[PDB]
DNA sequence: ATGTGACTTATAGTCCGTGTGATTATAGTCAACAT
DNA sequence: ATGTTGACTATAATCACACGGACTATAAGTCACAT
């Protein structure tokens, strides 16, 4: 696996529960699937930029919160 | 199209140039066609983010660093 | 527009294919732009012998058995 | 310099010997300059295939018959 | 609720080639004077 | 006759890039069935 993926979905599992959402809920709000969820979770996909657009949009997260804590989460 | 996709495209090739590189030297580093950067810089290719962490490794920058001048491109005005 | 030119240049390309090559990887062995290979099979183009030389030895080919092959084309109806 | 060009000029004189054609006449039937060939054939050009071919019009030779030769004088 | 697996279908990413403006090196062509 | 030295100017040859089609790997999106 990759480094920056893990740290991505750690972060995307991060704010879910900061936020106090389920996965079925994110899957919701993102018109995405949940199973597609999970699996990122798990960190068993791959995102493309536009999917991990769509999923600060669930997240109700601007691009710039999530690369701040993104980087945040990369320093240890 | 992407709000994003068109700012990572605009910073790699950023990056490129302020390093003086070419997109064959890029594409060389990233071990990805030359045809992919350029797809990537002209049309703001839905690249993968180990795709995008391959580029980061060829323009011989840090994840965070990418992401950094990321935030600066988007914030901008 | 050149008779002899085209009979050059079709000539390059059956021995590349023949050779299994790629124009990119003839036009490093040849020492070459990437652009002239393809320029020289595409249209043809009107080349030198000292670069004709260059593409021979990027071809793995002798100039004896290329002209052998140059004039075989030349013969042909 | 190079063993093909200079083969190649080397040729260019021989065969405008074994016709007894002079420089003057062999640019001036090929419409090209005199100090054009004079300059190929003491090796100091680098010519083009058209420019080859316009000196076989002038020589009255066939492309094959050139390199016929052209070949034979290569191996030595 | 979340986590599998496995199975299509869209598309990301590859591979080989075409075609092009702009710049640099050099062949094409033609002087003057040689011998 | 041929040789040589500068020249000017066409173009060979370079360099960085765009663009397309076809093919291969894989992400995107949806089932069933766990827990």
């Amino acid at each position: 696996e990759s480094f920056l993926l893990s740290k991505v979905s750690f972060v995307i599992k991060k704010i879910r529960l900061e936020k106090g959402m389920t996965q079925e809920d994110l899957a919701y709000k993102s018109n995405l699937d949940r199973t597609y969820i999970s699996g990122i979770e798990r960190n068993s996909r791959n995102l493309t930029i536009k999917s991990l657009e769509l999923i600060m949009k669930g997240l109700e997260v601007s691009d710039v919160v999530f690369f701040e804590m993104l980087i945040k989460e990369i320093l240890k």
